[PDB]
């Protein structure tokens, strides 16, 4: 059945028919929904994902059935028959990476899907080479605060060997140092990776915002450590437009959100190291990273600096402080001339995206629980929009940590 | 290892498996191909099957499964269904099933309170006038001068051939929505349709933003009849802000008693078409959705202007600031007036505790994440960080089509 999809603010109705093209089961069953879970609980098969993808591609450039389409399908058939695998042409890779982003149900930034700079790093044979690539990516994507979306794609997985991998989950991450006294100094989300870096030879700092080194690993080798040159790592000091004490808290965050541990799947080929970046939405930093209890957890501190009654929930001290902190992030990013989008502008743009996708493809897979921001949900138009979630390919997938 | 879904809390890093979901006898809207969790709204041997399960549920809740009273009550129920097509609940069965429908509601965050329901049995009711009296009594009991008490009143079950008992209003207290000669709405846009119906059926309308509506009550095979609630029974709270002295001058207000009137309570296959139930409010329902939704009272811009915020740009967070202050006004005004209310922090914290109780007691809790997480400050509340499994158990409250 093609599901009915209603927006309850405007009363408007669409039908998702794009979900028919999913070939990959999600976690839900008619007996129970698991859409709030973060993680999911032959060569004939490669060949049919390859065919489907090459069809996607020739259709995308309007040359379906053409000589070139039919010859390219033979190339792939011929290559899989003989080798159990194949290779994509740069133009295909580029179309695949764009379509992976477009298909990502948890991304609120997808109106930007077509504007993606793809660096082909498949000609890479060492951790050293990977580092050089990763550095040019940072330089490009950062662009002196005028951030630009980008992916760099490292060599695909092959049956006969270990994967290329970036052990870090993002390219820029702040150390979290566990204390004898149980507590964490720095970002508690990164304690395990910090410890791995120390163990593979890094000399640690002891600050709340020590930028971490990369652990890059080429196939079947121990990973290697590379420190990022600080001048490549753009950071923004947090201040508040009206509250002067705020700056004194010493808070900061990096400009560049670059995911580096997700697998990119194209035409049934898999790219284990394929880091990608855009720009931040303020709530990611101001609400989750700084206010989550199991992150920097700065909410009391701020609320105490604001002289708020902390002794009861019903004063809404938590809510008031979170708002100011999100404000600080937006103000400081603007002042520093680094790209940021607030959650209202972002969600407005995502509604426009659903609408473009409805005309173009007949649907947009989307994960309501990740699209609605972590503060002021019902204040944003997406709260009120029903959404259908399902897995199209090309796709970004979660993968297990390599250790 | 267990082939039950694993449920994780990402704040604390703890894990459970829901085994309760195995007792679901009714499919929801999702499939392996696509998840539809975010959508608001997607007899004979059959009844006998539902009734046996419910009776079995009753006998376990009192620890007599397999007992002689148990096998006899099963026998009574097949006998009654055999000779009439339906059967009837014992009083203590109705009490149990009503509580179990509340406990089973995936969308209710207030379920730590589920054991405390007062169940008014109104299965003797025989006219619309009598529904009115029962409803008035419900409101008086539940409101209790601001010290609110959970309650439900249960009217006669659906019967074959004979028509239903039905309350046409969706809630017992609702503000009028008056459609204007331009196209705007005065009052609550949510209630334009029931307003128009009240007027068609003979109600003389007001012209305020907060006109309390009358009730359209429908006894079997009869046209609905109209009943004005006496104003003294409808407790309202005028809204003011603790420090922003101008907020009181906006004349905003809300009623104390949240009381759903159009849901069907299903127990053991039996269908109670009129069974209104009431609790108390979580502040975000009033201060965020009812007052600030674009398609409700929509006051966010007005408040932001009073607060002097820059409304010409999203990145001032003018909406976020105004919403916070409205929510605080709601909490503050309810507290000052000694009317029970719970803020979104206390509610959600209570619901985590309920989850833990229910893990021990039943091996899971059906929960709808999009509804349980509040509409402001989501990730500041612990439920944001808690995975939830959603499924249908019975007894249940189910949505039903409007009677008209
Ligand atoms: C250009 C600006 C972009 C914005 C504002 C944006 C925004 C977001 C946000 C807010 C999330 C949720 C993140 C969280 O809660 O941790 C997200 C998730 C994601 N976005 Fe983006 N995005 C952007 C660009 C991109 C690009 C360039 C890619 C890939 C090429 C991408 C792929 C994803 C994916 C795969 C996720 C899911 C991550 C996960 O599952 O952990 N987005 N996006
Ligand atoms: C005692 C205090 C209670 C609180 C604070 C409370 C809180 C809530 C909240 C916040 C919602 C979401 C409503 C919305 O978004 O419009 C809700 C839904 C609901 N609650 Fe409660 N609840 C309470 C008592 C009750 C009682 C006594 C019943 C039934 C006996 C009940 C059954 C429900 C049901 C069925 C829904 C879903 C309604 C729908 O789908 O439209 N709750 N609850
Ligand atoms: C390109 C881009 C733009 C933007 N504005 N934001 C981002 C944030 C990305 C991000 C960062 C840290 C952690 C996670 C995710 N929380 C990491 C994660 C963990 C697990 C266990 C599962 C899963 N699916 N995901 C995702 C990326
Ligand atoms: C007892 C109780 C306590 C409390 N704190 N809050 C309430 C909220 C009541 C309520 C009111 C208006 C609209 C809806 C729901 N939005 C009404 C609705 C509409 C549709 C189409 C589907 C659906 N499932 N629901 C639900 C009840
Ligand atoms: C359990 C729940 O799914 C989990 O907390 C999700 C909720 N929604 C989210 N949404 C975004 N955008 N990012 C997140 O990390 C999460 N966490
Ligand atoms: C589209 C989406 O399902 C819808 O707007 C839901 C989201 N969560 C909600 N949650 C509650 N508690 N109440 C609601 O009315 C809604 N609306
Ligand atoms: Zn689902």
């Amino acid at each position: 059945k093609f599901p009915r999809v209603k927006n309850w603010e405007l009363g408007s109705i669409t039908y998702d028919t794009l979900c028919a093209q999913s070939q990959q089961d999600g976690p839900c069953t008619p007996r129970r929904c698991l859409g709030s879970l973060v993680l999911p609980r032959p060569a004939e098969q490669l060949l049919s994902q390859a065919r489907d993808f090459i069809n996607q591609y020739y259709s995308s450039i309007k040359r379906s059935g053409s000589q070139a389409h039919e010859e390219r399908l033979q190339e792939v058939e011929a290559e899989v028959a003989s080798t159990g695998t194949y290779h994509l042409r740069e133009s295909e890779l580029v179309f695949g990476a764009k379509q992976a982003w477009r298909n990502a149900p948890r991304c609120v930034g997808r109106i930007q899907w077509g504007k993606l700079q793809v660096f082909d790093a498949r000609d890479c044979s060492s951790a050293q080479e990977m580092f050089t690539y990763i550095c040019n990516h940072i330089k490009y994507a950062t662009n002196r605060g005028n951030l630009r979306s980008a992916i760099t794609v490292f060599p695909q997985r092959a049956p006969g060997r270990g994967d290329f991998r970036i052990w870090n989950s993002q390219l820029v991450r702040y150390a979290g140092y566990r204390q004898q006294d149980g507590s964490v100094r720095g970002d508690p989300a990164n304690v395990e990776i910090t410890e791995l870096c120390i163990q593979h030879g890094w000399t640690p700092g002891n600050g709340r915002f020590d930028v971490l080194p990369l652990l890059l690993q080429a196939p079947d080798e121990a990973p290697e450590l590379f420190v990022l040159p600080p001048e490549l790592v753009l950071e923004v000091p947090l201040e508040h437009p009206t509250l002067e004490w705020f700056a004194a808290l010493g808070l900061r965050w990096y400009a560049l959100p670059a995911v580096s541990n997700m697998l990119l799947e194209i035409g049934g080929l898999e790219f284990s190291a394929a880091p990608f970046s855009g720009w931040y939405m303020s709530t990611e930093i101001g609400t989750r990273n700084l206010c989550d209890p199991h992150r920097y957890n700065i909410l009391e501190d701020v609320a105490v600096c604001m002289d708020l009654d902390t002794r009861t929930t019903s004063s809404l001290w938590k809510d008031k402080a979170a708002v100011e902190i999100n404000l600080a992030v937006l103000h400081s990013f603007q002042l520093a001339k680094v790209t940021i989008v607030d959650h209202h502008a972002a969600t407005v743009s995502f509604m426009k995206h659903l609408d473009n996708e409805q005309k173009a493809r007949g649907g947009c897979p989307a994960d309501w629980a990740w699209i609605v921001p972590p503060i002021s949900g019902s204040l944003t138009p997406v709260f009120h929009q029903e959404m259908v979630n399902y897995i199209l390919s090309p796709a970004f997938r979660y993968q297990p940590d390599p250790w």
